[PDB]
């Protein structure tokens, strides 16, 4: 039994997943796929053992059978006397990112504008911006209420992919993998640092982990949190420093899922992974992290401290939370229970 399969989304989390492998003695070995659907499927048929999914994923996953195993932990302030793998999570917050310079726009004058979005089927990224938005104008037509957005894993040829620039050759445009330029949470706030974008709906992490220094990156570099609003639901617009009062929602942390035939293992297995690569790992700073990849989230958040044991042993729904599983399947009506595949 003590073999597992990491299913590793676009070339870029393969070659970390193989470092991983390569580190861990082959008690880790990596199945690799285009997109997290095709990830997902790999794992239904038994051809990949897990990986670590955005809620709107554990969704997908779950309606096809796959169960919730360990959970992202970042850093907290409460549960401090608690170690991290049986600390509680407290979930992130999905925002709505503009320009400070962009005066005016809220989040009522949304409408026509240019959009900026994680991937189609994320949490912060499409599911609760777009569920929001349905609800509000009363319509499905979600796909004509921004003029033109960068959301991988639409149509390419479509205004919800006209904002997405692909890779270093132009290739991929679109694709909901690391591949695409404006993909993921840093993907996506890049297209708004840039200009591209007039919203990015990200996470509140993600805004202070690429500005005042933090990041590095060319486009980041020289990025300033002051020249950075929140749009709240009220219509009014805060600092960065205000999420707490000003996000869309309070979304479940990125988790690891397995078929319920392997969670036992999976779960054994990376806890002694952690342990090693992790955050205070015994090889960690040294061989190899599990928990970097200089910020592009590759197989894990690059913030999260360790992965959290659930406890309640939670189903899928209870693990996203009764609230957020009614909201996608709302949203879901627009595009009642089955397996996607
Ligand atoms: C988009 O609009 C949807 C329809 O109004 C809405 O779904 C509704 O969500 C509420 C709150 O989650 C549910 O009301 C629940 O209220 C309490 C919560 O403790 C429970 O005791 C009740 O049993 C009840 O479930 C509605 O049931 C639900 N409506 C339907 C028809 O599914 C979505 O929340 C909206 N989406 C977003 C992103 O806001
Ligand atoms: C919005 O996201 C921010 C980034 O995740 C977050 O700020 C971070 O908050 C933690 C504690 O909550 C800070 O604490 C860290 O740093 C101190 C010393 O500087 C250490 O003692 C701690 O061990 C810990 O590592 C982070 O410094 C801080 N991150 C950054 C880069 O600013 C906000 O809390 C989030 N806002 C809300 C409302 O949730
Ligand atoms: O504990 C069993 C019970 O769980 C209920 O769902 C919980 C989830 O377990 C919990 O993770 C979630 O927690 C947060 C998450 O960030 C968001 O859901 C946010 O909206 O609320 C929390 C903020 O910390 O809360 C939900 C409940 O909202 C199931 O609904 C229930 O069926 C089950 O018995
Ligand atoms: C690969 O997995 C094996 C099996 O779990 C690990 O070997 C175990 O190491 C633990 C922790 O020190 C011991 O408690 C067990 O006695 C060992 N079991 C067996 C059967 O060998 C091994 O440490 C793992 N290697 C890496 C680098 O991840
Ligand atoms: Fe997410
Ligand atoms: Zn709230
Ligand atoms: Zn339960």
């Amino acid at each position: 039994y003590t073999r597992v399969v990491w299913c590793a989304v676009g070339p870029e989390e393969q070659k970390k997943c193989q470092q991983w492998s390569q580190q861990s003695g082959q008690n880790v070995t990596c199945a690799t796929a285009s997109t997290t659907d095709d990830c997902i499927v790999l794992v239904l048929k038994g051809e990949a053992d897990a990986l670590n999914l955005d809620g709107g994923y554990i969704y997908t996953a779950g309606k096809c059978g796959l169960v919730p195993v360990l959970a992202e932990n970042r850093k907290s302030s409460k549960h401090s006397s608690l170690d991290c793998v049986l600390r509680p999570t407290e979930g992130y917050l999905a925002v709505a990112v503009v320009k400070k310079a962009n005066e005016g726009l809220t989040w009522n004058s949304l409408k026509d504008k240019k959009s900026c979005h994680t991937a189609v089927d994320r949490t912060a990224g499409w599911n609760i911006p777009m569920g929001l938005i349905v609800n509000q104008t009363g319509s499905c037509a979600f796909d004509e209420f921004f003029s033109q957005s960068c959301a991988p894993g639409a149509d390419p040829k479509s205004r919800l992919c006209a904002l997405c620039a692909g890779d270093d050759q132009g290739l991929d445009k679109c694709v909901p993998n690391s591949k695409e330029k404006y993909y993921g949470y840093t993907g996506a706030f890049r297209c708004l640092a840039e200009d591209v974008g007039d919203v990015a709906f990200v996470k509140n992490d993600t805004v202070w982990e690429n500005t005042n220094g933090e990041s590095t990156a060319d486009w980041a570099k020289n990025l300033k949190r002051e020249d950075f609003r929140l749009l709240c639901l009220d219509g009014t617009r805060k600092p960065v420093t205000e999420a707490q009062s000003c996000h869309l929602a309070v979304a479940p942390n990125h988790a690891v899922v397995s078929r319920s035939d392997r969670a036992a293992h999976v779960e054994q297995v990376l806890l002694h992974q952690q342990a090693l690569f992790g955050k205070n790992g015994k090889n960690c700073p040294d061989k190899f992290c599990l928990f970097k990849s200089e910020t592009k989230n590759l197989l894990f958040n690059d913030n999260t401290e360790c992965l959290a044991k659930l406890g309640g042993r939670p189903t899928y729904e209870e693990y996203l939370g009764t609230e957020y599983v009614t909201a996608i399947a709302n949203l879901k009506k627009c595009s009642l229970e089955a397996c996607a595949f």
